[PDB]
């Protein structure tokens, strides 16, 4: 099945706790994988504009490690659910991809999860404007924009509206449409 390659194919990438007990200032983020017409579909938020750091920018769900997790998976649950409302019934953690290091010092911790096909998002408006999805095919074929560096403009057609996706969240976008989608018969 379709959902079955899809956590065959991630499987093969897991990483796990290799690097979970290094020394970082520690961030989680889920990538969620919805599957909707027939197709896969990642989840991304748009953060409030009353955010200190980047304010109305596109951002998969997540933050920082706190010491109630049990490990890494905990925090990426435990913030999609205070931003989105997911709760942890609704996601199956698959594995967790390559870590991504910023400022010296923070290792930002990537899982991915299969959603439950009848979640709907209970955002919470102090933090999170807007939710999304975006077909996993769109990371193939992206409409790139220059501003240099590389900003994918993704267009909803069920109400016309573009967002901007860039930077760590566009790249582990790209990432999980390559591990999903490469090679497949039609
Ligand atoms: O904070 C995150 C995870 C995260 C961490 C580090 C980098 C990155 O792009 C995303 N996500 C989020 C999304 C919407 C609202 C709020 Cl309040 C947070």
């Amino acid at each position: 099945s379709m959902l079955d390659d899809a956590k065959a194919r991630l499987r093969k990438y897991d990483i796990g706790g290799k690097y979970s007990h290094l020394p970082y200032n520690k961030y989680s983020v889920l990538l969620p994988l919805v599957a909707k017409e027939g197709k896969l579909h990642l989840l991304f938020t748009v953060r409030s504009e009353k955010l200190r750091r980047a304010p109305g920018e596109v951002c998969f769900p997540g933050g920082k490690r706190d010491p109630t997790d049990m490990d890494d998976a905990a925090t990426a649950l435990r913030e999609a659910q205070e931003e989105v409302g997911l709760r942890p019934h609704q996601v199956e953690v698959v594995c967790c991809l390559v870590p991504c290091l910023i400022d010296t010092d923070t290792l930002i911790t990537p899982f991915v999860g299969l959603i439950d096909h009848n979640f709907q998002a209970q955002p919470n408006p102090a933090e999170v404007k807007d939710v999304f999805l975006v077909p996993l095919a769109y990371f193939l074929h992206p409409q790139v924009h220059d501003q240099i560096n590389h900003i994918f403009e993704y267009t909803n057609p069920e109400d016309g509206v573009t967002y901007q996706i860039k930077g760590m969240t566009a790249n582990l976008a790209v990432l999980v449409a390559f591990i999903i989608l490469e090679k497949k018969p039609t």
